[PDB]
């Protein structure tokens, strides 16, 4: 609900977008997780996608001062064959 979705055919590559509402002119570092229980900045590259890559992912951007971070979620659905 409210979470954007990326659909990709199996065996294709995908750059999963970071959906955190980040600040321009801030040099973030990015860390990605999968929640179990290309000219766009901060995307997660997933090569040769398979059915098991489907799920919900979370991107976290860390401000260089180490005092703030921002997170956003995105769903991946792998299809085709």
């Amino acid at each position: 609900p409210g979470t954007p979705e990326v659909k990709v055919a199996s065996s294709e590559d995908v750059d999963l977008p970071c959906t955190a509402p980040w600040d321009p002119q801030v040099p973030y570092t990015v860390s990605w997780v999968k929640l179990l229980e290309n000219e766009r900045p901060y995307s997660l590259k997933i090569r040769n996608t398979t059915s098991s890559n489907s799920g919900t992912y979370r991107c976290t951007l860390q401000d260089p001062d180490g005092q703030r971070n921002l997170s956003g979620k995105v769903i991946l659905r792998v299809t085709g064959s």
